[PDB]
C-alpha cells in the first residue's frame, strides 16, 4: 500500500481481524513504518501533527465503541474494501469454514474482536500521548481521560469473562490465560512495557496500577 492512509486503514484492520496475530507486530512494526512515512512525507518539523491525525482516525469516542460492539457492528460489511476484505478473512475463517462452527461462535468471536480492539485503542492513545508530550499528567492522576475509560473497560471485560462458565473458543480463552498477549498482564508484559515504557513511562505505570494491583 503505497498511500499511507491505505497502509494505516489495512494494518489497523488486519490487526484487529486478525487474531491469531501479535499486537507487537502493529507497534513495531506497522506503527514505526506510517511513523518514517509521515517523517519523510511532512518533514521533521510538523510530521507529529499528520501522523497523529492518521491514528486518530481509528480513534473510537467510548459513545462510538459501544454501539460498534454492542451491536456486533464488526460482523457488517464496510464500505471500504480493505476493512471489509480485513472482516471477510475473519469470518472464513471462525464462522464458515470451520467445521465446529456451533452456536456460540459469533457471540465468542464478537468478545475476542472487542477484547482486540479495546488493546488497539489503548495503544493509539498511548501513541498519541507520546506524541503530544502528555505523559507527565499520569503522575498524579482529552485523551488521557480517554485511555482511563478504555482500561475501565479491559479490566470489567476481563471480570465479566472471568465470571462466567470452534478455534475461536481457544482464542476466548486465551484472553484470560497470563502467559498470552491476548490477556492483560500478556499484553503489559509483551507489548506495553517493551515498546512504550521508554516514552510514556508514567502512563505505563498507571496502566499497571488500574489493572493489576500497587503490588
Amino acid at each position: 500500500y503505497s498511500d499511507p492512509k491505505e497502509y494505516i486503514e489495512s494494518k489497523y484492520y488486519d490487526a484487529l481481524f486478525s487474531i491469531h496475530t501479535p499486537l507487537a507486530y502493529f507497534v513495531k512494526s506497522n506503527l514505526v513504518r506510517l511513523k518514517n512515512t509521515c517523517r519523510t512525507k511532512y518533514g521533521s518539523d510538523s510530521y507529529k501533527i499528520a501522523y497523529q491525525a492518521m491514528l486518530q482516525k481509528f480513534l473510537l469516542s467510548i459513545v462510538q465503541f459501544k454501539d460498534r460492539h454492542d451491536n456486533r457492528l464488526l460482523l457488517e460489511p464496510f464500505s471500504s474494501p480493505i476493512a471489509d476484505e480485513k472482516r471477510k478473512n475473519c469470518l472464513t475463517k471462525f464462522v464458515i469454514q470451520d467445521e465446529n462452527k456451533n452456536s456460540s461462535t459469533i457471540a465468542d468471536l464478537c468478545v475476542v474482536l472487542k477484547s482486540r480492539e479495546i488493546k488497539l485503542q489503548i495503544l493509539l492513545l498511548l501513541e498519541i500521548i507520546g506524541l503530544n508530550d502528555l505523559d507527565w499528567n499520569f503522575r498524579d492522576f482529552d485523551y488521557c481521560e480517554q485511555l482511563d475509560l478504555y482500561l475501565d473497560r479491559a479490566c470489567i471485560l476481563d471480570i465479566l469473562l472471568s465470571s462466567e462458565t470452534g478455534t475461536i473458543q481457544e482464542h476466548k480463552k486465551n484472553i484470560l490465560d497470563k502467559s498470552k498477549e491476548a490477556s492483560l498482564v500478556g499484553f503489559i508484559n509483551y507489548v506495553l512495557i517493551p515498546y512504550f515504557n521508554k516514552k510514556v513511562p508514567h502512563a505505563v505505570e498507571f496502566i499497571i496500577q488500574k489493572l493489576k494491583g500497587p503490588s
